[PDB]
Formats: C-alpha cells, sequence, structure tokens
C-alpha cells in the first residue's frame, strides 16, 4: 500500500463561477459566512489561494445548499469566486442566485471544465503533509479543506489528480464517502436535504461555516436566535451499524431508539455500515437501535468526532 495520498474525483460536486464588481456583497447577502479573500500581492505574484465553507439558507433558516467557496485572483475592479455545490442542485442554485442578481453587476456561469477532486492522506500521521502544496507546485490548485483538516485537500483540476500529486493514487469514491461518514462530515443533498436540514444542527459552526459578526444574510435571524438561545439540542453524529444490514439498507428518516424504546433521533443518510444520524446531543451513549420491518433490531453506535470543539 505504497501511495501516501488517495485522489478522488468528486462527480457529485461541481463548480459555478461568480464574478463581477458586485460579486462580494451579492454573495455575502446569501451565505452564512464571510467570503475567502487572500492577502494582496506582495513583492511578486505567488499563488495565494484560500477556501471557505458556508451554507445557502432559505428564509425559514433551513439549509438549502452546502458550498465551498474559492477565491479567484482578479487583481482588478471585479471580485471573483468559484462556488462548489452538489451537482444535483446546480440548476436550482443558479435560479436562486438569479432571483437576487437584479441590479447587481455580477455574472454566474458553470465552470464544468475545472473538476472537483479530494486528496486524502492514506495515513492520518501525514509526515510531509505540511509540504504537499509547495511539493505539488503551481500546476496544482490544492487547497486545505475549509471544514476540517480531517478532510484533506480540495484539488481543482482539468487533469488527473495523481498526475499532479506526488505519491498520489486514484482512489475508490466509496472510500471517500466512508471516510466522511466515519468522521461525521455531512456533504451533499442526502446528508443535508434542502429545506429540511438545519444549519447549526448540521454542525455548521464546528465546520467554520457561519459568522455571527457579519451583516444581513438570508436566514440570519433564525440562525442567530438558535445560537444564542443555548447549546444546540440536536446534531448530526457519525453512526456505525453493528450487525449485517437489510438488502435495502436503512431508510432515511428511520427512528433511532434507546433500549427503553424512547425516540432519540432519526437516521439521515449513509453508505455501507456507516452514516449520519440527527440525535439529541444528550444520550448518544446508551445502547441504540433502529427497528427493522419485523421490529427486529438493527444495533448501532453513535460517537463524537475528534475534531469537534
Amino acid at each position: 500500500a505504497g501511495a501516501a495520498w488517495a485522489c478522488f474525483r468528486l462527480d457529485g460536486r461541481t463548480l459555478l463561477r461568480v464574478r463581477g464588481p458586485d460579486a462580494a456583497p451579492f454573495l455575502l447577502g446569501l451565505l452564512t459566512n464571510e467570503l475567502p479573500l487572500p492577502s494582496p500581492a506582495a513583492a511578486g505574484a505567488p499563488p495565494a489561494a484560500r477556501a471557505g465553507y458556508a451554507h445557502f439558507l432559505n428564509v425559514q433558516g433551513r439549509t438549502l445548499y452546502d458550498v465551498i467557496l474559492y477565491g479567484l485572483q482578479e487583481h482588478s475592479e471585479v471580485s471573483g469566486f468559484l462556488l462548489e455545490c452538489d451537482s444535483s442542485v446546480q440548476g436550482a442554485l443558479q435560479k436562486h442566485l438569479a432571483l437576487y442578481r437584479i441590479r447587481r453587476k455580477v455574472t454566474v456561469e458553470p465552470h464544468p471544465e475545472l473538476r472537483v477532486w479530494a486528496v486524502l492522506p492514506s495515513s492520518p500521521e501525514a509526515c510531509g503533509a505540511a509540504s504537499l502544496q509547495e511539493r505539488a507546485g503551481a500546476a496544482a490548485i490544492l487547497i486545505r479543506d475549509p471544514r476540517t483538516a480531517r478532510m484533506g485537500w480540495r484539488l481543482l483540476t482539468q487533469d488527473e489528480g495523481p498526475a499532479l500529486v506526488p505519491g498520489g493514487r486514484l482512489g475508490d469514491l466509496w472510500d471517500y464517502h466512508q471516510h466522511r461518514y466515519l468522521q461525521g462530515v455531512p456533504e451533499g443533498v442526502r446528508d443535508l436535504p434542502p429545506g429540511v436540514a438545519l444549519p447549526l444542527e448540521s454542525n455548521l459552526a464546528f465546520m467554520n461555516g457561519v459568522s455571527f459578526t457579519k451583516g444581513c444574510y438570508i436566514g440570519q435571524e433564525l440562525t442567530a436566535r438558535t445560537h444564542h438561545m443555548g447549546v444546540i439540542r440536536k446534531r448530526l453524529f457519525p453512526v456505525r451499524f453493528l450487525d449485517p444490514l437489510p438488502t435495502s439498507g436503512i431508510t432515511p428518516g428511520a427512528t433511532v431508539l434507546t433500549a427503553s424504546g424512547q425516540t432519540v433521533g432519526k437516521f439521515r443518510a449513509g453508505q455501507g455500515n456507516v452514516g449520519l444520524a440527527l440525535l439529541w446531543s444528550e444520550k448518544i451513549k446508551g445502547p441504540l437501535h433502529i427497528r427493522a420491518s419485523e421490529g427486529a433490531q438493527v444495533a448501532l453506535a453513535a460517537s463524537v468526532p475528534d475534531w469537534w470543539p
């Protein structure tokens, strides 16, 4: 097992380009976070690029779309950003952006030629992880995942990932999603159903995705109220199914139960024997299970990610 990095082509994610003199205030009014912006050119022109995490919320304060924002270098009157969204919502996100671009000097275009890749360390110790990007060069747009270091690097490229990453092999996309679920990282519309998922229950603050010191944005009121009312009472947690599973798997929405039969949450989504569940943030320790169709149990275990604060 000789490759130090696994390189995954994320066909479920895609890029939109948002550019124009008004691109920043335009996006800031629609997202939960500040936008990524690198320090200005200093004594030359090295590749200073940053990523940020945010959600687009609806007016009820529910998450619509989870996005990663990338700062484009424009060096001129026009701001520019790449927005990475779930491929299945690209069109709905475009219509959502258009609703708000009346009297805004901004254009929104798909950038289908640049593909989204993820680069995960094969071993968590990651000697040499520190030097990967300087050790990859300016050919590779390789940026630390803004949600957590546990998610490795985003690589935006037209090329093949391993051709740019020293020690990198192509990975099986199954293993990328397995890693997400083991680490408790939600991504995309199954984990975050548009208009149903709630951002702070989806651990947005733990993932560097919300600012409580920014100006107005859609959904800000509910989100701020929830944050300031006290500890969040339900969150998405990683779960592991302990016994061999049905052939269909587990139905999204299935009730998670204590040994007493008390409801403590609902299964959200997963792959294989791992997934996420929306649970009360108390009482994730007790023995938990879901009821199969006979009522026969599927056991499961919930845990607390090690990168959470």
